Formats: structure tokens, C-alpha cells, sequence
């Protein structure tokens, strides 16, 4: 009769619920015993201005202006003069040497991204002995952050041992288009990581030999796009979530115990008859 | 009895349902008020022709040729020679400063990414005031597109909103490994974005000394990878999914009621007795 | 009376229902007809000792060496001295071209990403025809599956074709960030492919004239953070997920049969009063 259909037809269903119970319960478990990070991005009219973290040594900051899309045709290069931006400058030892202290000078960054706001900053090095004629430059978000800071030393070493350092050349012009992503760690604490793309442009001198000694430092900061990309794993970031998968799990086991239920009566009422 | 254990345990459940309604309800709450996009990787065998405007100036494109995976030694650098590949020019005025006019050589990007096609183009830019060399590239997809499209004027202004501007220096290789990013905003409107890889390489002249003072711009265009970049928001590219999410929110709320019903009906039962 | 309303409220949910599991199976079929890739992000405290392969060509490895967040200055450039690094030689022949034989030297990568540990590679060229300094590396994961793999041929081969080839400049210090995806393709193959951030720095050479004609090439390659870029997509890489999706369109299919039996059992009993 259509009785022993229908408790095949239960049964079935039964064994469909509790597998997808399972299989959900098992992907919770790789989920936690592997922990792995979702990738999102958002979009902001205006970025928080940065700071940057730039490591001249002997180095003279000769210039630093804001400018839009456009940087016009330098007067006089190698020459000081027109400094408009908030500088400043802190000395902190090195959070892996303890005996070198890097003094840095921390520069506001570009803020209107939709406007290509461009922070170009000038140096000029006049003699040193190094190999390598490089500026290096550490990259964090929020430089009212660090000016708001208390001891304004443990920030710089925290910012040291994130990823954001690199370096720019001498004799070159190098465009940064930089790019912020914002980790929500295990232990919730965030991590502000910087990507950059580098267009480094070689720089021709027109000044009289005699002066061609110095080194001249150009470096354009730039943000590259208005997507901010925020990496944090759902399952962790989320207890709230977590907690309402394992009520949907009970509930799933819930309802195949009902069809399990409704299967045992509609067998009864079978053999009844 | 089991009468008030089977009560507290319905009780419990329609908690439970509850809860998790209210919790999905709350997500969707915060997936709108704070609008943060999904992204995905699509893999695609041959790319669309993608443009390349150039900004050379004065600057002479003197060869543009397609290759595969090599670009054999030059026969004579400096030398005019070759073009092969469909270049268009355009003026259009700068949507920004609205005063200069920025003329633009579109030239069509390299199509075979599993072959790793290369669009070597070559420069040769005699004389220039300007302090530096650079040659300013703009990379948009589907250089069919703009060659289709009706103004050609207002699409390039558009392109130009667009953060894919970079800039290519002389006297150096650039080997450019692009990737394409496409957007669907909150408006719908799709945004054509391009990431970028730089190699820079020097050239060393072995042309006579008299012929030096001539600046020589090499670049290489080539796709990174056959894996294009899609940031889009699920919740709101899809309204179909949003009202699916309502409605299985509506499900799950009338689940809570039937075991809530159910509860009461259990109850009187065991207050009849 | 409240029997018609009931009804209807039945029938609007048999509707809704049905409406959600339709749309949850024609976004399976846009998930399996369009095939999309999820990306997701992994932090690991010590990457895989990865591979370099790097093609001098005729340049003469001066130096390679491991470090610790910085470079000490150089004692003598141009000299070699003082190799501590587990290097290989292979000779394969190109896959493209199959006339020309690519002689690579495979160099241990960096492996504590936490302590941003440096790999120094310092090469000399005398003298050689070629119009542009270049050295061509190639990036690909796990050295020692490199050594212990048996042909050690094919296997260049294939890390040839994937997308994770670059080169860096003579006469400049390459700081290179790379950073690993895993990419899970359709065939279920591993696909290993490398991102890099490039930071070229002018070298100043203050060696005599007499011995300025050699090219010096200087790379240092360090891992940008400890994040592992996984590229896979769900629907395809999880199988038992894919059942577990038609399992659950199952159930609210069976869940909106339940609804509709009791709109009618509903219906029923309203026409016999
Ligand atoms: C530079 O410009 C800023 C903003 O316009 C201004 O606050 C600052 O005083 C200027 N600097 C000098 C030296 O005038
Ligand atoms: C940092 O140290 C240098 C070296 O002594 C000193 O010249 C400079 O004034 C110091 N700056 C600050 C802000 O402490
Ligand atoms: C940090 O500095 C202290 C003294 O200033 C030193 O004893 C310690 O070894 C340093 N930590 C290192 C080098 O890791
Ligand atoms: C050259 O640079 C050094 C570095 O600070 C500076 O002390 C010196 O005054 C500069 N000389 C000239 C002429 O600019
Ligand atoms: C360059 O090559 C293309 C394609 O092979 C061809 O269409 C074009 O006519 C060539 N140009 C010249 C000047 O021969
Ligand atoms: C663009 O303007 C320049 C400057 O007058 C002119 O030489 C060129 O022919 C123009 N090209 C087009 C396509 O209008
Ligand atoms: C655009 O150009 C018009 C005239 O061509 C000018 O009046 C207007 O100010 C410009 N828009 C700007 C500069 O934002
Ligand atoms: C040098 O370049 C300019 C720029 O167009 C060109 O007009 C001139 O003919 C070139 N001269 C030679 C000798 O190539
Ligand atoms: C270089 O250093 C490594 C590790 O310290 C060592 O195994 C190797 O023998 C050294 N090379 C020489 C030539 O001493
Ligand atoms: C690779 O080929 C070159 C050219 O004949 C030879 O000098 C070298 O020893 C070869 N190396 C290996 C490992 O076969
Ligand atoms: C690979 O090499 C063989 C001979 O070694 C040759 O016949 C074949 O054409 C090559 N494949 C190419 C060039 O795609
Ligand atoms: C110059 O480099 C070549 C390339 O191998 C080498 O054979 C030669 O010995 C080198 N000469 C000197 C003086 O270093």
C-alpha cells in the first residue's frame, strides 16, 4: 500500500535532515580548527588622514605641499621653501636593535581621495656614506592618532613591527598610490596594513654641475582608490553568529526528530491495520 | 511529570527560533545601514582588448608591436620602425582644470593572457623643459568600447575620474603586469579599476654620445593573470535575494508561532489532567 | 469568518515557500553556470621555505645571505665572498619556445615572516651585449618540493607557465614584498601564484672608474605579511556542500507540501461547516 511509501518517504527525509545537521556541525568544525579570514571592502567619501613615518637621518626636508591631480613645474629644485603641512617629528629606539634610535618624521597624509590629493615632499641630502641612496618610509592610518597618543613611542615601535615599510630612491620621483586594509585579529586587537603600487620616475637635472653632488628626494603620496578592504573571519569575529548557527543545528535536529516522529506514528497506524 | 518537561523544552525552542529570527534580522540591519561589498575572482580564458592612453606630449611613439613571452634585442634603439597595432588619437579637454587639453594616443592592450601577450611600445621624446621624464599612462577596459563609443570625448573624462593613472619613466624598461577590478556600485553603475605590477628595468645606451641627449621611453603592457577581480554587495545587488531573506524571516518567525502553539496546546493538555 | 484567513495566510506561505526555494535553485544555477571564485585570507606564524629561480644568464652570483630587518653597509662591493644559502642548478629547456635552454639557479626564500627575515642576492656582470640589465626571477612555493621532486624538469616547466615571473635592474637594490595565493581550480589543481611590491633604490657606486664598467645587481626578497591569499569556489571545491544545498531545497520543498496539505485540510473543514 501507499502506507510503506510514505514511511520510505519519512524516513528518507529523516536522513536528509540529520545529514545536513551533520554536514553543517562538520564545517563548524574545519571552520574552528581551521581558521580562516573573510575579505570585504568598503567604500568611504573621505579617508582618516594617515600618518607617514618617513626616516630621512641626515636628510633636509627642503619642501612638503598638499596639491589636486597636478603637481606644477618645480621653480627651483634643490632649493627650500614653502613648507605647508603638519609635521611631526619623534625619537624612538628601534623595537628589535634596543641600541639604534630611529628618529622619525611623521607627515599628515593625503585625505580626499576623490580629489587625488597629493602630498609631495622634497629632500635633499647634500653627502653621505651610505651604498644606497634610500628614504624609508613607514605607512599607519589615523596621524591624529599618533598625535593624540600619550607616549607616542610605543605607538611608533607598534607601528614598526606591522607591514607597512618600504623605501624610495634618490634621483627619482616616485608616485605611491597607497591602499589601507583593516585585519580584525583572533584576539580582536586590529591590525592597520598598508598595500602600495609604485611609479618611480627617473629625475633629470638641469642644475649647474658643481651642485650635482647632493642628492635630491622626491616622493608623491597618493591614495589609490576609495575600497578600504577589511579582512576578519565571521565564525570568530562574531560570537552572536556562532551562537545562532548552533540554534539553527538544534533546530535542524529538532525537526528531523519530528519526521523521524510523524514516521514511527504513520508505521503504528500501519500496522494497526 | 514529562508534561512540564516537554512545555519547558517547546518554550525553549520558540526561544530559540526567536532569537535566531531577531539575530538574522539585526545582520540584515547592519548589512544596510553599513554598506561593505563582497568580493570574488572570475577566471576567463582570453581578455577583452583592453585601452592605453598615453599622454606622451611632444613625445614621438616611434614602435608598438606585439609579442609572445619575448621581445627579441632591438635592432636599432632610437630608431622609428614597425607599428603594428590599431592606435587611435582624441583631444578632450581635462575634466578637472578645464583649461589644458590632454591629448591621448589609445593604443589596444594585449587580449592572450595563458600566452602572455606583451604590447611593447617605444618612445623617443628629443627635447623637453620638464624636470622629469615620465610618460602618463590611463589603462580602461574594452578598447573596442571607446572605439564604438559615440562622443569619445566624455568617455575619456569619465575614464579619467577613474583611479587607473599611472606614469612610465624614460630611460627604463617597464614591464606592467595588470589586473582588472570591476565594481558594481551602490547606483549599479560598473567601475572599470586597474591594479598594476611594475618592473622597472634600466637601459643602458650604446647609441653614440651625440644622440644621448634624446630620451628613449620603453613599456611593456602584459595581464598578470587570467583572474579578474569582481567587488560587488550582495545584499544589494540582488534585490531578489534581500526579499528571499525576508521571507525566510518571515518562515522562521511562523515556525516560532507553530511551536509556540504547540506549547500552549501541550500546556492545556496537561492542565485538563 | 477567520477560516478564509487562515487560508489565505496558508497559501501566502505555501507561496513564499515556494518562492524561496526557487530562487535558492536558480542561484544554483548561476553559481554552477557562472562559475565564481570565493577569496579568503590565512595567517600561518612561518611560511613555506619558498623557491627563487633566478636566470643570471652570464652574471656571476657575487653573494647570497640571510638577515634580520636590515642589511649591514657593504665591506667591498663588487667583490664576492661569504655564501650561506642552499642554492640549485637546473638546466630546462624553455616550454614556449623548445629552441632555447633556461639555466636557473634555485635560491631558498625567506622563512619567518614575523621576524621579516631578508634574502640578500648580490650579482656581477662584466660585460654582455644585451640593451637592457636585467635578471628574470621566477617565484614559486615549498624549495624543498623543488629538491625533492624527481625530474626536476617538468616541474620548471610547469612553474614557468604559471603567472609569478618578473625581473629586477642592474645598478639598483630590488626590495621585493611577495605574497602567496593558492588558487583551487576547476580540475581541483593546486595553482601557485605570487604577488610582489617592488621598491628599486639607485645604487651609488664609489668604486675607482676603471672597474665601473661591470653591472652590480642587488635583490633582496622578504615576505610582505603573513597572509596566504586562498582563491576557491565553494559550490565546485565542496561537493558535499552542493548536496547539502539540494538536500536543504529539498526540505523547503517538502516544509511548503507540509504548508499547502494543511491549507487544504484548513479549506476542508471550513467547507463542511
Ligand atoms: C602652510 O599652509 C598651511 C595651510 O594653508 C598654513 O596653516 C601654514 O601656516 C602655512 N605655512 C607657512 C609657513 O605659512
Ligand atoms: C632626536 O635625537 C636627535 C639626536 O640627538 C636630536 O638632534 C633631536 O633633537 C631629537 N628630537 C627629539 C624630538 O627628541
Ligand atoms: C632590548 O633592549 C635591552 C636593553 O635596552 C636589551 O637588554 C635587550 O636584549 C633588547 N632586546 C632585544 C635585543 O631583543
Ligand atoms: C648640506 O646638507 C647638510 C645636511 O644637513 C647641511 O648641514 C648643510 O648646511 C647643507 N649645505 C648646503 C650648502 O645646503
Ligand atoms: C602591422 O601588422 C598588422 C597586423 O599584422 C597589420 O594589420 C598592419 O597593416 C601592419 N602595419 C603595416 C604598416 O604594415
Ligand atoms: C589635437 O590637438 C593638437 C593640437 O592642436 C593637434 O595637433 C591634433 O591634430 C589634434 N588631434 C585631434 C584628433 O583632434
Ligand atoms: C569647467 O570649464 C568651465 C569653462 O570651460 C569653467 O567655467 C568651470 O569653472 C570649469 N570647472 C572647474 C574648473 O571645476
Ligand atoms: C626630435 O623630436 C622632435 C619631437 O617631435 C621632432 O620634431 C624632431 O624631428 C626629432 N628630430 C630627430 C632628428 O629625430
Ligand atoms: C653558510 O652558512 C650556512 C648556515 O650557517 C652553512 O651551512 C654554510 O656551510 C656556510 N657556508 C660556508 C661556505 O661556510
Ligand atoms: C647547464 O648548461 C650549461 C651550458 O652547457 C653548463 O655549463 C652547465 O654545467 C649545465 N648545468 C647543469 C646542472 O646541467
Ligand atoms: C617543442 O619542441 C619540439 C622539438 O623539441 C618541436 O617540434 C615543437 O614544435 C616545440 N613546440 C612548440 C614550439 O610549441
Ligand atoms: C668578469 O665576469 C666574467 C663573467 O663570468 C668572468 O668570467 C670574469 O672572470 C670576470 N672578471 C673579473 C675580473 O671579475
Amino acid at each position: 500500500v501507499f502506507s510503506v511509501l510514505l514511511i520510505f518517504i519519512y524516513l528518507l527525509l529523516m536522513a536528509v535532515a540529520v545529514f545536513l545537521v551533520y554536514r553543517t556541525i562538520t564545517d563548524f568544525r574545519e571552520k574552528l580548527k581551521h581558521p580562516v579570514m573573510s575579505v570585504s571592502y568598503k567604500e568611504v567619501d573621505r579617508y582618516d588622514a594617515p600618518g607617514i613615518a618617513l626616516y630621512p637621518g641626515q636628510a633636509q626636508l627642503l619642501s612638503c605641499k598638499h596639491h589636486y591631480e597636478v603637481i606644477p613645474p618645480l621653480t627651483s629644485p634643490g632649493q627650500p621653501g614653502d613648507m605647508n603641512c603638519t609635521t611631526q617629528r619623534i625619537n624612538y629606539t628601534d623595537p628589535f636593535s634596543n641600541q639604534t634610535v630611529k628618529s622619525a618624521l611623521i607627515v599628515q597624509g593625503p585625505r580626499e581621495v576623490k580629489k587625488r590629493e597629493l602630498v609631495f615632499l622634497q629632500f635633499r641630502l647634500n653627502k653621505s656614506s651610505e651604498d644606497f641612496s634610500a628614504i624609508d618610509y613607514l605607512l599607519f592610518s589615523s596621524f591624529q592618532e599618533f598625535l593624540q597618543s600619550p607616549n607616542r613611542v610605543g605607538f611608533m615601535q607598534a607601528c614598526e613591527s606591522a607591514y607597512s615599510s618600504w623605501k624610495f630612491s634618490g634621483g627619482f620621483r616616485t608616485w605611491v598610490k597607497m591602499s589601507l586594509v583593516k585585519t580584525k585579529e583572533e584576539d580582536g586587537r586590529e591590525a592597520v596594513e598598508f598595500r602600495q603600487e609604485t611609479s618611480v620616475v627617473n629625475y633629470i637635472d638641469q642644475r649647474p654641475a658643481a651642485k650635482k653632488s647632493a642628492q635630491l628626494f622626491f616622493v608623491v603620496f597618493e591614495w589609490k582608490d576609495p575600497f578600504i578592504q577589511k579582512v576578519q573571519d565571521i565564525v570568530t569575529a562574531n560570537p552572536w553568529n556562532t551562537i545562532a548557527l548552533l540554534c539553527g543545528a538544534f533546530l535542524a535536529l529538532f525537526k528531523a526528530a519530528e519526521f523521524a516522529k510523524l514516521s514511527i506514528k504513520w508505521m503504528i497506524k500501519i500496522r494497526k491495520r
